[PDB]
């Protein structure tokens, strides 16, 4: 079903996130981690504070879909073991210091061509797959992509309800 989905949802903030690599999201999703650039560091930082759920949904570069989504469980935090990211050309380990926590909520792909009626008003109202990684997804938007994804029966929700 998806009332607790729904509920986790309710009054979240959503950001796009764009991995130039499928590697980074396999280990994201195996080590429950994700690390971006600063300016972006700075913004979920600031959401974090903000929200009762701040849900990073994912997409790799050129992959035509959406790899899943996730909900963030900490403001990031330096000095943990390095995490072992396969680095773009330009991206350094020092760039992607910052480690946030998260929880995923579905690890389910989604296609592009199934997204292709949402539109993002804090993009321009372009097609919601549109946008620079960090990108913020309206409420309405957001909570429409994420019902879109097939449902993931592995992830009980109920730790993450009593993490808001
Ligand atoms: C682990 N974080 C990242 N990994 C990759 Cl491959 N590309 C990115 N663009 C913004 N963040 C990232």
């Amino acid at each position: 079903g998806t009332s607790k989905l729904k509920y986790v949802l309710q009054d979240a903030r959503f950001f796009l996130i764009k991995s130039n690599n499928h590697e980074n999201v396999s280990l994201a999703k195996a080590k429950g981690v994700w690390s971006t650039l600063p300016v972006n560091e700075k913004k979920l930082n600031l959401a974090f504070r903000s929200a009762r759920s701040v849900i990073l949904i994912f997409s790799v570069r050129e992959s035509g879909k959406f790899q899943g989504f996730a909900r963030l469980s900490s403001e990031s935090h330096h000095g943990g073991s390095p995490i072992h990211w396969v680095l773009p050309a330009g991206m350094s380990a020092k760039m992607l210091g910052g480690v946030f926590k998260i929880d995923w909520i579905c690890r389910r792909e989604l296609p592009f061509t199934k997204s292709a009626h949402l539109t993002n008003p804090w993009n321009e109202h372009k097609p919601v797959k549109i946008g620079r990684d960090g990108q913020e997804i309206e409420l309405e938007c957001g909570t429409q992509l994420c019902l879109l994804f097939p449902p993931d029966e592995s992830i009980d929700l109920y730790q993450v309800i009593h993490k808001m």
